[PDB]
């Protein structure tokens, strides 16, 4: 029978109907003995009533490829951390049995990637961005840039690796190409036209590591960006019609990295040496506008930066200010420490990086030839020439973890006596946290740690464990004190901790001004004896800047630098599982696995229909 | 051309062929055009070495099937150090991407594994052990062999 045989056997046979089949497709099917023989099988099939196998066949002969797609494939691979080895094995395997191969070979996504990475799509800036060599197709580079090996001077030891900022972009934004033009077309808003007037509001994001296990200190800084949201100014005449805001965009699955350094955060000389042409560029980005085919066609884009995403500390340092509990706490609010226990609502916001950089210009020429203090008070306490430009707003998340420790220590007072001990010892103070720690075992089941996290701080801001915690005061006058004080705290919490409070939750915000205004009365009057002038930053901004930003910057939390920030654990694991391993490569690798980790694409093909 | 037609038009213009091809087979295969067609393409996508969209076909025409058994992807796991966490992430992955159920899930899986470890099959000892529970289904014991926890005694 025909089936058993050889091909050698077979074509031995056949040959003459296949000589046949030649010439007949040559006389008037345009020679194409394949396509030919192909409807031949189709039309045979579909006589016997077999319709599922023609229609199967008819979908493999065209569209859909080999059982699954490449691309899936490689999300897939990038999605769970397996190696090149790994993946070998697991695709030699599956396609010897029943296969009909259905992965993807490693070789074919080698190249296949060069889709998701940087460095592909063709694109340009009118006008011409100043500063930058206009090359469109370069991807990783080592960010040192050149620099100058000779060890006379200052050593180029610091291992970096990054990418340049507009190919990142482009990158990200051609990627998102699908969902804009879904939402344009959902708003019927027309496609052929309104190719010039989109807005991108982009979110940058950029915080150290710490105690970065080294396979050069210990540490790392990884400086990320993240797409927020995009709008349309075309024809005019309005204001930009919101094409697409991002859905969630504190979860990391949406966290771009741009650029990873092996160096300390504090160290100014050397991450400022690595970010210069970072802030060169994002700086001239500004100023020009951006031309990418999209959509099959040629348009126009405009961008809007918000620096938020960083922590305390380094927006401190990277803003010239003098880090960080010093006498000048706020970032927005100039007034000093003890006087802003005095008053603690009534405060504008006046911190600009411009006048920054007039007030820097002032501490050094010295214009008036005052003496230390004096200057100091000047300037209001502006040392440090700035570099980065930031937004005047806070964090979401280590505000949240700053009240968190800051209730933490008043419960660990309050378990004992306060207004009744003028001094406690450290005793005392150790014993009450044991009591304390014992009583959020024995109920809430909450054994202490190190330091409170982002989650242990959600579980104690919880009311409940606030009655487990005062049912060790005495005096039950200060337990339904401290219980009323929670009360307030948690109808005015989620009042940032919101992507749009205007949308999800406007009543807190409608009470917000008096619900924060009792709040502070009710802590200057019953815990006087604690906060005469001592009082930590991150209190001082949620009552005394929250309404400010939230009505002005549309909304908080929708801003938080935790997006970043746990998402490090990746840059932890990525780093075990595949390192290059050698850093000089082991950062590029690393920072190529996680773009690629992060890209919509990818993530679009993994939640496949919920 | 032949493949933007619909089957009335690529019928219309293929009846010479057809009935070359079906008096072929009738001389030569017994009739059975279908298998003479199928033969026919398996060979042409060989020429054109294209033989993976030709061994494809083979797998939809008496192919061994879509099925993996359950066992030999719980090998594939262990094989290759995978987690039971990730197993199940690409699992829901595949599920969801290609209409079928192409890797048993977590579960189906354990259970099939079940056998494949110590203590499923029943036997015996002729004579009977030496001071051994005649117990055989048990599973993984603990090391310990009931050492007495008391502080007083070694530790
Ligand atoms: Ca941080
Ligand atoms: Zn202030």
């Amino acid at each position: 029978h025909l089936l058993s045989l050889t091909r050698r056997a077979q074509k031995h046979r056949l040959r003459d109907l296949k000589n046949q089949v030649k010439t007949f497709a040559e006389k008037e099917e345009g020679g194409d003995v394949k396509s030919v023989c192909l409807t031949l099988f189709l039309l045979a099939l579909r006589a016997g009533n077999e319709h599922k196998q023609a229609d199967e066949l008819e979908a493999m002969m065209q569209g859909r490829g080999f059982g699954l797609h490449p691309a899936v494939c490689l999300a897939i691979r990038v999605n769970t951390f397996l190696s090149c080895s790994q993946y070998h094995k697991m695709y030699r395997t599956v396609k010897a049995t029943s296969g009909r191969q259905i992965f993807q070979p490693l070789h074919t996504l080698r190249n296949a990637e060069k889709e998701l990475l940087p460095g592909f799509h063709q694109f340009e800036w009118q006008p011409a961005l100043k500063n930058v060599s206009t090359s469109w197709d370069v991807g990783i580079i080592d960010g040192l840039s050149g620099w100058t090996v000779s060890v006379d001077d200052v050593p180029a030891d610091t291992i970096s690796r990054r990418f340049r900022y507009d190919v990142a972009l482009v990158s990200a934004l051609k990627d998102l190409e699908e969902d804009i033009m879904e939402g344009l077309r959902e708003r019927a808003l027309d496609d052929s036209m309104c190719t010039s007037g989109f807005t991108v509001v982009v979110k940058e994001s950029c915080d150290g590591m710490g105690d970065v296990s080294e396979k050069v200190p210990e540490k790392a800084v990884r400086f990320s960006f993240t797409i927020m949201s995009i709008s349309i100014r075309l024809e005019g005449e309005d204001d930009g019609i919101t094409i697409f805001q991002e859905q969630k965009p504190n979860s990391e699955l949406s966290c771009r990295p741009l650029c990873l350094m092996f160096v300390d955060e504090s160290d100014h000389e050397t991450l400022t040496a690595i970010l210069g042409p970072v802030v060169a560029e994002r700086k001239a980005m500004m100023e020009s506008r951006l031309i990418i085919s999209v959509g099959g066609l040629l348009r126009s884009f405009r961008f809007f930066f918000r620096g938020t995403g960083y922590d305390e500390k380094m927006v401190r340092e990277m803003e010239g200010l003098e880090a960080s509990g010093s006498t000048y706490i706020c970032t927005l609010c100039d007034s000093t420490r003890a006087e802003a226990s005095q008053n603690m609502v009534l405060h504008s916001i006046t911190r600009s990086h411009d006048e920054n950089l007039e007030r820097y210009e002032i501490w050094r020429k010295n214009p008036f030839s005052e003496s230390a203090d004096e200057l100091r008070d000047r300037v209001k306490g502006v040392s440090a020439k700035p570099f980065m430009e930031t937004q005047p707003t806070l964090d979401a998340l280590h505000c949240d973890i700053g009240n968190a420790t800051e209730f933490y220590k008043i419960f660990q007072d309050e378990i004992g006596e306060v207004y009744q001990k003028p001094n406690p010892s450290r005793e005392e103070r150790r014993r009450w946290r044991s009591t304390l720690d014992k009583q959020l075992r024995k109920k809430m089941k909450l054994k202490p740690v190190m330091r409170m996290n982002g989650n242990y701080a959600r579980r104690l801001m919880t009311r409940e464990a606030v009655e487990a915690v005062c049912e060790l005061v005495p005096s039950e006058e200060r337990r339904e004190a401290l219980l009323k004080l929670m009360d307030l705290y948690l109808q005015m919490k989620p009042v940032w901790r919101s992507t749009c409070p205007s949308r999800d939750c406007p009543d807190q915000l409608c009470q917000y001004s008096y619900n924060s205004q009792q709040f502070a009365d009710l802590l200057s009057s019953m815990f006087k004896y604690r906060y005469d002038g001592k009082i930590t930053n991150y209190l001082h901004k949620t009552l005394a800047h929250v309404p400010e930003i939230v009505e002005r910057d549309g909304s908080i939390g929708a801003w938080a630098s935790e997006g970043n920030e746990s998402g490090n654990k990746l840059f932890r694991r990525f780093r075990k599982m595949n390192a290059r391993q050698s850093k000089t490569f082991e950062l590029e690798d690393i920072l190529k696995h996680h773009w690629l980790y992060t890209s919509k694409y990818l993530q679009k093909f993994m939640e496949a229909h919920k």
